[PDB]
C-alpha cells in the first residue's frame, strides 16, 4: 500500500545499522507515524500475498484470551510456534493481558469489555485504552508485546484507533499487525454502532532485518493494486462471538508472495 | 516553537467539537507526532514565558517516586495542588509506577532503575521502556497518567526517547510536557555518558480547551524565537541525585507569559 512502501524507503534512506536480540543486525528508524482511512478500503498489502487465515485466526485468539497455541495449531497457524514451550505456552501474553490484566489486590480487568462499555457510554472519555505492557509479568513472557497499548477514539461517529508499536519487523510482523488492528476496529464499529474512522500505527525501533534487504528492493519495485473490501456477514452478540467465517474479504488481488526467515 | 505553533494552529483548523469531562468543552484532533532534535537546543516553548521551575521540581519529584504534593509545596509549586486529597496525596501517579511497580506478588519494579542498566548493558534493545499505565491502579489515581508510556533508543552514541501521551492540553500541558521529557533525556544522557538524539512526541486525543481560545489567538501571533540551551552544572552520582541548581538554562528570551484557568 503506499503508506507501508514508503515507509520501507524511509528505512532504507534514514535507517542506522544495529545488533539486535536475535543476533541477526537490523537497519532502523525510531518513531514514525501512518494513517490509514478504513473507509479508503482494508488495509492488507497487495504487492506481496498476505494470509488472511493466519491473520484473524490470531486475533480471535487475542480476544478469547488464550496464550497457548493449540489453538493456532488445531486452525493451522504457525506463526507463534518457535516461541512456545513444550506444552504449546507463551506466558501472560496478549490474550491474557486483554482479558484479564492482574491488579496487586487479587482481582483482574478485562480491558476489551471495559473499552466496549466506554465506546458506548462515555465515548468523549480520553482514557479508552488497552495496555498489552504489564511491567509485573513481563519475565513471564515468551517475548514482550510488540504492539503495546492502544487507544480508540469517537468523532463524528466513527471510530478509530491508535497504535504504538513497540518494535515492528516491517517486512514480516508489520502487513499483519495493521490488516488485524483494522479488522478490530471494525469490530468494535458493529459492537457499538460506529462507522469505521482512521487506524493510526505509531511507532518505536521500526526496523528491517539485515536478511530482508533483497526481498525487500523486489516489493519496492511493484505498484500497489486497489484495496480489498472487509465483508463483515453477521452481527455476534458479543465481539467475544466472531467466527472465521463471519468475514469475507473482497477485490484481493496482490503481487505474489515473497519468503523471508523470521529472526527468532 | 515552530512545530507546536503548527500543531495549535492544526487543532483550530480541525479540531472536532468534543464534551469533555471537566465540562469545559475543547477543540479536538486523535493523533500527531512532532520531534525534536535535542542537538538544535532545549525544546522550552519562546511564544510565551515557561514557568521553568514548574517543570524542574515535578520530574525530580516523579524520580523520588513521590505521590504527595508536600514537596511540590516547599518548592512553591503549585500545579498539583487541585487533584491532591486533604492530605495532599494523588494515589500511586507517575512517582510510584516509575519507581515500584506493585506486581501482582508483592514485590515491586524499578522502572527507572532497569531503564539505567538497559542503558549500559543492553543499549540496542527494543524493550527501553517506562509505563505509568498499571491499568491495576488507574482506579486508585486522582487523574490518569497524560504521559503515559515512553521509550528510550540508542543509535550511534545518542540517546533518543518517544512518549505517547494519550491526553493532551496543548495551551497549558503541552509546553510543560516537552520540556519535562527532554530535561529527562538530559539527565539520562550525562549518567550513561551518551549524547543526546531526537525527542519524539506522540498524542492521543490532543485538544485546545474552548476557554483558551483567546490566549491561543494571542500566542499563536508572536514569532517564535532561537531555543535555549541546557546546562548541567555538575554530575550527581546516580540520576535519582539531580538537584534543582545542577540546571542553568542559557538564551531563554521568551515573549511574555500568558495566563489561562485549567480546566478541573
Ligand atoms: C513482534 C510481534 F509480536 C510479532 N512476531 C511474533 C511471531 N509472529 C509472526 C511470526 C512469523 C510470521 C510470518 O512468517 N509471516 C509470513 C508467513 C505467514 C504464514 O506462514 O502464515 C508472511 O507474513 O509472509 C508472522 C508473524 C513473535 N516474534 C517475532 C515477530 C515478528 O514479527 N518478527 C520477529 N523477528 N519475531 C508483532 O506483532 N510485530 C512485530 O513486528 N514484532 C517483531 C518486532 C521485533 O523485530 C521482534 C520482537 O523482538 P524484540 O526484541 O523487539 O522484543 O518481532
Ligand atoms: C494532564 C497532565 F497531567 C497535566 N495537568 C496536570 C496538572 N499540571 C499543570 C496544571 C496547570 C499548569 C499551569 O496552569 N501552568 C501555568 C503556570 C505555572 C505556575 O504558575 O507555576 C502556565 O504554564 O502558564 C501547569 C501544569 C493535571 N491536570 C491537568 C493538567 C493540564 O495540563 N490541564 C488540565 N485541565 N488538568 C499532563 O501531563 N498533560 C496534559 O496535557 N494533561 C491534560 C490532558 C487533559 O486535558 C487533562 C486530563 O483529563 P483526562 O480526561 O484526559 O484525564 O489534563
Amino acid at each position: 500500500m503506499k503508506q507501508y512502501l514508503e515507509l520501507m524507503q524511509k528505512v532504507l534512506d534514514e535507517g542506522t545499522q544495529k545488533n539486535d536480540r536475535t543476533g541477526t543486525g537490523t537497519l532502523s528508524i525510531f518513531g514514525h507515524q501512518m494513517r490509514f482511512n478504513l473507509q479508503d478500503g482494508f488495509p492488507l498489502v497487495t504487492t506481496k500475498r498476505c494470509h488472511l487465515r493466519s491473520i484473524i485466526h490470531e486475533l480471535l485468539w487475542f480476544l478469547q484470551g488464550d496464550t497457548n497455541i493449540a489453538y493456532l495449531h488445531e486452525n493451522n497457524v504457525t506463526i507463534w510456534d518457535e516461541w512456545a514451550d513444550e506444552n504449546g505456552d507463551l506466558g501472560p501474553v496478549y490474550g491474557k493481558q486483554w482479558r484479564a490484566w492482574p491488579t496487586p489486590d487479587g482481582r483482574h480487568i478485562d480491558q476489551i469489555t471495559t473499552v466496549l462499555n466506554q465506546l458506548k457510554n462515555d465515548p468523549d472519555s480520553r482514557r479508552i485504552i488497552v495496555s498489552a505492557w504489564n511491567v509485573g509479568e513481563l519475565d513471564k513472557m515468551a517475548l514482550a508485546p510488540c504492539h503495546a497499548f492502544f487507544q480508540f477514539y469517537v468523532a463524528d461517529g466513527k471510530l478509530s484507533c491508535q497504535l504504538y508499536q513497540r518494535s515492528c519487523d516491517v517486512f514480516l510482523g508489520l502487513p499483519f499487525n495493521i490488516a488485524s488492528y483494522a479488522l478490530l476496529v471494525h469490530m468494535m464499529a458493529q459492537q457499538c454502532d460506529l462507522e469505521v474512522g482512521d487506524f493510526v500505527w505509531t511507532g518505536g525501533d521500526t526496523h528491517l532485518y539485515s536478511n530482508h534487504m533483497d526481498q525487500t528492493h523486489l516489493q519496492l519495485s511493484r505498484e500497489p493494486r486497489p484495496l480489498p473490501k472487509l465483508i463483515i456477514k453477521r452481527k455476534p452478540e458479543s465481539i467475544f462471538d466472531y467466527r472465521f467465517e463471519d468475514f469475507e474479504i473482497e477485490g484481493y488481488d496482490p503481487h505474489p508472495g515473497i519468503k523471508a526467515p523470521v529472526a527468532i
